[PDB]
């Protein structure tokens, strides 16, 4: 059984279940509703994503989850994250309950504002488009939320535009941060999309398992290049036996088209091979905050 935390608890009958969100191992997501979820009224529904586990799950399935929450307990709350909302622990299976964010993954997100096909791409007509102001934006946001989390002292370890989601008013939120432990990552597992989760590591957290802040701002070097090409996938075609190659030969990734290179330059400065000489979260955040300002939207 578990203990009840009169903090967190919202009764079984005050949520709605709705419509699936994300698979699978890793716990299911869905959509709800959640009647009165906040102080008062008790009268008004908010939609929520709510954390589940499947059919044949594990012991060790359901102790990840209960770390999961009380990781987010523990961290608070923040604007550019993931937030906890409550749970539902007693007399059934557990479900935690955090932000919902509608317009799913960054990833997703940038791809799908990406300009119209042409000839050459073809039909890609977006309803949607990104300034580099906006885009310049999504990277503070993030850079926002990751600084809250290094200053509680939390390490994200896989940072990446597919663990940030992006809200119905378009705020970025940092997604996957109190996941549990696990010494037994395997470097030729893929991802649903298809692309290898070793792309976004730091050399030291690849090859020493070093995982740190400073580790972090690598990820998030990366993950600028995703945002500057709108989704664009890192190192494609390379496998991990010559990611690894890349990686002791000191490449770095081109430089994207439609980027300023000071913006290119903070990319390359995120991957100094030297962990103690990148910047931080706090250094990136004074300083997306002063490009934003000098950044046009008229294009
Ligand atoms: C056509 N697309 C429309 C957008 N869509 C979508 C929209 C929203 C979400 N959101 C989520 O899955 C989500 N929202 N909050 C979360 C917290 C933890 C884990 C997951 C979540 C996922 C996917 C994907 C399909």
């Amino acid at each position: 059984e578990l203990p009840e935390d009169p903090r967190w608890e919202l009764p079984r009958d005050r949520l709605v279940l709705g419509k699936p969100l994300g698979e699978g191992a890793f716990g299911q997501v869905v959509l709800a509703e959640a009647i009165g979820l906040d102080k008062d009224k008790p009268n008004r529904v908010t939609k929520v994503a709510v954390k589940m586990l499947k059919s044949d799950a594990t012991e060790k399935d359901l102790s990840d989850l209960i770390s999961e929450m009380e990781m987010m307990k523990m961290i608070g709350k923040h604007k550019n994250i993931i937030n906890l909302l409550g749970a539902c622990t007693q007399d059934g299976p557990l479900y935690v309950i955090v932000e919902y964010a509608s317009k799913g993954n960054l990833r997703e997100y940038l791809q799908a504002r990406r300009p119209p096909g042409l000839e050459y791409s073809p039909s890609h007509n977006p309803e949607e488009q990104l300034s580099s102001k906006d885009l310049v934006s999504c990277a503070y946001q993030v850079a926002r939320g990751m600084e809250y989390l290094a200053s509680k002292k939390c390490i994200h370890r896989d940072l990446a535009a597919r663990n940030v989601l992006v809200t119905e008013d378009n705020v970025m939120k940092i997604a996957d941060f109190g996941l549990a432990r696990d010494h037994h990552i395997d470097y030729y597992k893929k991802t649903t999309n298809g692309r290898l989760p070793v792309k976004w590591m730091a050399p030291e957290a690849l090859f020493d398992r070093i995982y740190t802040h400073q580790s972090d701002v690598w990820s998030f070097g990366v993950l600028l290049w995703e945002i500057f090409t709108l989704g664009g996938s890192p190192y494609p075609g390379v496998p991990v036996e010559e990611l690894f190659k890349l990686l002791k030969e000191g490449h770095r990734m081109d430089k994207p088209s439609n980027c300023t290179n000071e913006l290119y330059m903070m990319m390359r400065d995120c991957w100094h091979a030297v962990p103690s000489q990148r910047p931080t979260f706090k250094q990136l955040v004074e300083d997306l905050d002063r490009i934003v300002a000098l950044t046009s939207n008229q294009e």
